[PDB]
């Protein structure tokens, strides 16, 4: 069910690292990537997208945004999914 | 401007949810929920809370994410356009 190339925005990797990681995928032909952010990292996921958008401009498109609530530890935590497509 | 809710750092999630319901009860069809920086997470928290309370009674039209300039610095924002559904 949870296929594709999803990248979970980590609290331990900085924003620029995530941005560079996504472009590494884009460059090898993996044109669609999913950024996932849960809890406080939801803000970070948007930060990653913005940084990606600043350096790729018209070259990347935010296909859609999906927000929800999951399980995780013990209580319902919020999450966001930013689906990105590299465009030429 | 009058139907937009800026998520604040010093107010809890539930407080913002109530601010929306108050507008909905006031007969307002749509409300804009905005969060910038660290509060982007909270804005989504407010939505999931609103949905948990009103459920089918509320609908998210669209989500706008991007960056704006505040104090000569770039900051991220998220916008959740909500429809009352009455
Ligand atoms: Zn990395």
């Amino acid at each position: 069910t949870e296929k594709l190339n999803e990248i979970v925005v980590r609290k331990t990797k900085n924003v620029e690292d995530h941005v560079l990681d996504v472009i590494v995928l884009f460059n090898q032909g993996i044109d669609e990537v999913i950024l996932k952010g849960t809890g406080r990292e939801i803000s970070k996921a948007v930060d990653v997208y913005n940084s990606l958008k600043d350096r790729l401009g018209d070259g990347v498109q935010l296909v859609n945004v999906q927000t929800g609530s999951e399980v995780r530890d013990r209580r319902r935590i919020s999450y966001i999914l930013l689906r990105l497509k590299r465009v030429y």
